[PDB]
């Protein structure tokens, strides 16, 4: 049955509650992101309003073929009023079309839902500093100290380097890069543009890719495989075997893949520097493994929260065990303490 953390009290709004069936008393259902855990229940034969950022209602509509009628976009920090409550959606610095909502209660509560993001400070500039929130539904993919990463920027500058030292040492260079769901678009992207090809997919990605209001991104991706050096594939086959079989499908134009796959965290965090990272080889295949994230790491959270000073925190992510919600807790009574709130 539906959780209590995807419940907002004091409404019947429900966030990214979508798999339960008819939630008794919901008459409003947000969806933060396209992610599948997240609108996992979601079709054509859905007829509840569902309200979310355009570009999440640009993908409801063309890739589960939700009623127009039912999708209810919003515009981004701008004060919305939905069944009586104010509310505004916030960029979460999660995938394309990702959101935070603010909820402004009639009995004067507000409440922030983070959705999934990566805490940044230009959050502590948005319409969040004008007043105080009672009660932060948080993101915590990521909540312990282990959990450290290096900046996107750090990330993409490493990979753009990598790419075109490998392809101007080797012009029959194919570069791979694996996907599973939006997000982490500026990989494939900023690839391509150092090396001056577009990015070759799939019908299916092509057309997810073009819900997403990317600037220019007609001059960046292509359907047709064999006018590009950059290839986008399933995150699956991104192994020894399954970049041998794609390569044999280029038909001898190539004699080499680099491949990228961008994980969340990986143990080698806590050792390893972006400097210092190595691939994994085998024959003329050589796969990066690259802390690319897009989830809070534990200091960047730690930093928001401090900064935000909640009264109640409701985590949404690794609350299934006991020792993960203990461990969690203690966390917030620390960073509460430390920071005097
Ligand atoms: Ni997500």
């Amino acid at each position: 049955t539906c959780p209590f953390y995807k419940k907002i009290p004091g409404t019947g709004f429900t966030v990214d509650a979508f798999q339960y069936g008819v939630v008794e008393g919901c008459t409003a259902y947000f969806l933060t992101h396209f992610h599948s855990d997240h609108y996992a229940g979601l079709s054509k034969h859905f007829t509840f309003p569902v309200y979310c950022s355009e570009i999440t209602g640009n993908l409801l509509k063309n890739k589960l073929h939700v009623q127009e009628q039912y999708i209810h976009p919003l515009p981004l920090d701008t004060e919305c009023i939905v069944n009586g409550v104010k509310v505004v959606l916030l960029d979460a610095n999660h995938c394309p079309g990702a959101v935070m909502i603010l909820f402004y209660l009639p009995n004067g509560t507000v409440i922030l839902h983070t959705g999934d993001f990566r805490a940044d400070p230009s959050m502590e500039r948005s319409l969040l500093a004008d007043q105080k929130v009672h009660m932060l539904y948080l993101d915590t993919t990521y909540c312990s100290p282990e959990y450290t990463f290096p900046s996107q920027q750090e990330v993409i500058r490493f990979a753009i380097n990598t790419a075109f030292e490998a392809v101007t040492l080797n012009p029959h260079a194919l570069v791979v890069c694996g996907t599973y769901s939006i997000g982490k678009e500026k990989v494939f992207l900023a690839i391509a543009d150092v090396l001056g090809s577009k990015v070759g997919m799939s019908q299916e990605k092509y057309k997810t890719l073009q819900c997403l209001n990317i600037p220019e991104i007609n001059s960046l991706i292509t359907t047709d495989m064999c006018s590009s050096l950059v290839h986008l594939l399933p995150m699956m086959q991104i192994n020894f075997k399954g970049l041998q079989s794609h390569l044999k499908k280029c038909g001898g134009k190539y004699n080499q893949i680099l491949a990228f796959r961008p994980t969340g965290w990986t143990h080698s965090n806590k050792f390893t520097r972006i400097a210092d990272v190595i691939p994994q080889t085998k024959g003329n295949i050589s796969i990066y493994g690259i802390p690319y994230s897009e989830h809070s790491s534990y200091l960047e959270m730690k930093r928001f929260v401090q900064w935000l000073k909640p009264q109640k925190i409701i985590p949404t992510v690794n609350v299934g065990t006991w020792k993960s919600r203990s461990t969690m807790e203690k966390y917030f009574r620390e960073w509460k303490l430390e920071a005097g709130y």
